């Protein structure tokens, strides 16, 4: 019993983190193989990135200019390239820390665990979710830059983030490891504004599954609704669409605790209407929207 | 910025998680150098759940009755001895990745990492908090005993916990390193139940400075209070007393924002007055009690 917002262990991922200098600027970087990724604005200053070409940025460098440090040992970079918005840095030996990996671009509303890390040292982990407007509700300071984030499926590692800046409302904007931005933003500092982001349904309604696992069940309706009454409801309180898929996706849930999807989008949309009456659920009192369905069976399930 | 729920990252940790089964119980264990630490109802069988005599138990046990299983490899017990409700296995073999570490009793309001593990392999890491009444709100299912709670500094591992069992409101127990048991709690399948939890004052105060270090300020007010007047209003609600300890340990946060602790005390007994009225504090729509005045500081500076 219980339910934690918890994160993938870690340790594969801290073999991999090193730290990325060129000029004065310092940020993370993960050496996987004999390549050390990290985003293309290590080659700015402050005042590269009001507006910067890298194209011309990297034109006017050489492998010398980069030092990249693993622990105390100094990595030789013997050549260079930039993919999008990541550069790839080839050194000269091989991480023999590489686990299992693939690089993996996510979907709004999925899940992964974040390394923060600081001069190539990893300081924490935790999960979030990649919200509907592709911005993450991250924790993250001077210096998290190059920080990634990862879910693992067995003993592989599926690479999904890269940390890259911090935008005016203090949430945060990545690409992939191939260096394609979530979201409609751009390596510059700039006037950029995230959109209006919504709620995940289907993840709410999982986490509702996760509760009557836990044994909370006073919000329970049974007079079940269909996928077009309730979507017509749920829009008006900024939550996403519930599309057939998700239902499917929330079968096994449904079977495991003998509440059928559609009464669980009844008892939702009910707590819409109603608001929590002063009750909390799961320890939260609001509608937590970053688990999806996987992690609650993962969870409510032991798997390793 | 940004405020998250952060656990100490656990490959450290990892390193040391093996499988320890005694008949047909399993759960997991803790391989540091030579010894593996487990709880110590490894060795009962279904008819030792109520009143197990755990001496008379292990004086029944040779070396041979335990299987420890590091991976894919199986070490071999050459010694066993009990401490208080864990069980020390000696191993012919020192686990190679053993960090640097102590064994350190936590006191209630603290908060330490998780490493959720089943059949010795981690599943997952969270934080979380040992409460007022000794307990954790842990998220464990059945074959997670065994699993360690863990606090890491510049040099150490320090671990602090070891899961043994969980109550009927669906809170957990366990005990330190040395098997001593947090709270009034036994390994025993009796019926024992968690005293009333109370809220971590010092540690919500705590995270209404990270709220004002992160640019919210919408719950403060032009009043202050003093300690008495704030204990009397806070423990209506079940809140835990603040001490005049509590206080000072609150004195950097405090020089940080420009609000005196008694003043952050003054909007507390507002926001219990008046609740959110729709609005949230770091995310969140009730007050945090689970980060510690360091764990802000960690992560907002
Ligand atoms: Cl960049
Ligand atoms: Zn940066
Ligand atoms: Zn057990
Ligand atoms: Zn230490």
């Amino acid at each position: 019993s219980g339910f934690r917002k918890m994160a993938f262990p870690s340790g594969k991922v801290e073999g991999c983190m090193v730290q990325v200098t060129c000029g004065t600027t310092t940020l993370n970087g993960l050496w996987l193989d004999d390549v050390v990724y990290c985003p293309r604005h290590v080659i700015c200053t402050s005042e590269d990135m009001l507006n910067p070409n890298y194209e011309d940025l990297l034109i006017r460098k050489s492998n010398h200019n980069f030092l990249v440090q693993a622990g105390n040992v100094q990595l030789r970079v013997i050549g260079h390239s930039m993919q999008n918005c990541v550069l790839k840095l080839k050194v000269d030996t091989a991480n023999p820390k590489t686990p299992k990996y693939k690089f993996v671009r996510i979907q709004p509303g999925q899940t992964f665990s974040v390394l923060a890390c600081y001069n190539g040292s990893p300081s924490g982990v935790y999960q979030c979710a990649m919200r509907p407007n592709f911005t993450i509700k991250g924790s993250f300071l001077n210096g998290s830059c190059g920080s990634v984030g990862f879910n693992i499926d067995y003993d592989c590692v599926s690479f999904c983030y890269m940390h890259h800046m911090e935008l005016p409302t203090g949430v945060h904007a990545g690409t992939d490891l191939e260096g394609n931005f979530y979201g409609p933003f751009v390596d510059r500092q700039t006037a950029q504004a995230a959109g209006t982001d919504t709620t995940i349904t289907v993840n709410v309604l999982a986490w509702l599954y996760a509760a009557v696992i836990n044994g909370d069940r006073w919000f329970l309706n049974r007079f079940t609704t269909t996928l077009n009454d309730f979507n017509l409801v749920a829009m008006k309180y900024n939550y996403e669409p519930l599309t057939q898929d998700h239902v499917d996706i929330l079968g096994p849930l449904s079977a495991q605790t003998g509440i059928a999807v559609l009464d669980m989008c009844a008892s939702l949309k009910e707590l819409l209407q109603n608001g929590m009456n002063g009750r909390t659920i799961l320890g939260s009192a609001l509608l937590e929207d970053e688990f999806t369905p996987f992690d609650v069976v993962r969870q409510c399930s032991g798997v390793t």
